């Protein structure tokens, strides 16, 4: 390069699930992830963690808008809500007393946790697990998303003594974030999706060709069921106004998300909290949820990898090109997501604050499955 590899690869991570007793024993071999920014501070986020008290692995991509406070928040909190929602009763009790390790994060050095907000965050989680004390995975993911998005709403209202923290809850509730998350326990894949990010299964066909299977539907204006669902959630007189110019109330591209309290709160609460300023065409809120659509897939020996990615990838390529490219990469004919980012974008359309003229933030996780272990459950 004149230095192109240095950039593509600046953020590229990749994790191997450790061998036990000399053998690859998991249905997951490992994953690769990378990000390429188009925005100042990048607005996408990526996360990956292993449940320590329950078996599964969590992976996630989050596409922030109107700042990165909310993608940052959910990129670090959501997995704890999901994890704690999977804990059996007896285990919850343990923790309330004590302390037991919950998640092992697989993060690149550029990913980070919020130092200053840690106490507050633990407190809401704790509050949450206390109430759970007083197990369907699908129904866990759902309540976890909802509960996170709701706590985000409460924390914005409650504010904080610390002027900086008080500011943070607000910046978090007023910016928004998509969320597309995989949970894998053995042969059981669940994909919880909220927004226009996307999980895609790469299937190798018996002739060795590559096929793409969708595990999520983009929650936007192309999505019929979604436009139908928005209308049904409001009086008939709104059917014309709910979605316009392909946007939620003429504004938001993604039709589901965290934060974005502007599209959820009553006008009077937006006013009282105003201590941003503008509401939409806005009669019967809330208009927007963080509640995810959840898909289950039982893994097969054909099922070779899962690509989770924000729309910066997807707007660029056909689903089939993504799965083919990764398909060929993994199979001989480095990091799969660096590769996809390279095709997505010899050619130096990169430099400067004119990038988001030509591209979005791109964040990609490629999980690779262990066909022998998966096939061993067949
Ligand atoms: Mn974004
Ligand atoms: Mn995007």
């Amino acid at each position: 390069p004149p230095q192109v590899n240095s950039i593509l690869k600046a953020n590229e991570y990749s994790f191997k699930v450790p061998e036990f007793d000399g053998k690859n024993v998991s249905s997951v071999l490992g994953f690769d992830s990378n990000q390429l920014p188009a925005n100042a501070p990048i607005e996408d986020r990526r996360s990956a963690a292993t449940c320590l008290q329950t078996r599964g692995m969590l992976l996630g991509v989050f596409d922030g808008h109107a700042g990165c406070a909310c993608s940052q928040a959910v990129s670090e909190r959501l997995f704890y809500y999901i994890a704690v929602s999977l804990l059996p009763h007896e285990t919850l009790l343990e923790i309330e007393n004590a302390l037991l390790p919950i998640l092992q994060w697989h993060k690149h050095p550029n990913d980070y946790f919020s130092k200053e907000a840690s106490k507050l965050y633990f407190n809401s989680l704790r509050t949450y697990w206390q109430e759970l004390i007083d197990i369907d995975v699908k129904e866990a993911l759902i309540n976890a998303f909802k509960r996170l998005d709701n706590d985000i709403s409460l924390e914005a209202q409650v504010g904080d003594p610390n002027s900086f923290l008080n500011y943070l809850v607000l910046r978090v509730a007023f910016s928004g974030a998509t969320a597309c998350v995989a949970h894998v326990d053995g042969v059981d894949l669940h994909v919880a999706n909220t927004g226009d990010s996307r999980a895609m299964l790469g299937v190798q066909e018996e002739d060795g060709s590559w096929s793409a299977v969708t595990l999520s539907n983009d929650h936007n204006a192309q999505n019929e069921r979604e436009v139908e669902r928005l209308k049904l959630e409001h009086p008939k007189n709104e059917a014309k106004s709910v979605v316009k110019q392909d946007r939620l109330l003429g504004l938001l591209m993604p039709f589901r998300a965290f934060g974005d309290v502007k599209f959820k709160w009553s006008i009077d609460l937006q006013k009282r909290v105003i201590e941003k300023f503008i509401p939409p065409n806005y009669y019967t809120p809330p208009y927007l949820t963080a509640e995810p659509e959840v898909t289950y897939h039982r893994l097969r020996p054909q099922d070779k990898f899962l690509v989770l990615a924000t729309d910066g990838l997807w707007e660029t390529m056909h689903r089939q090109d993504v799965v083919r490219i990764v398909g060929e990469y993994l199979t001989g004919m480095q990091n799969a997501a660096t590769h996809l980012i390279r095709h997505a974008v010899k050619m130096l359309s990169l430099p400067e604050e004119l990038a988001r003229m030509y591209r979005d933030d791109i964040t990609i996780i490629v999980v690779q499955f262990n066909s022998h272990v998966v096939g061993a459950y067949q």
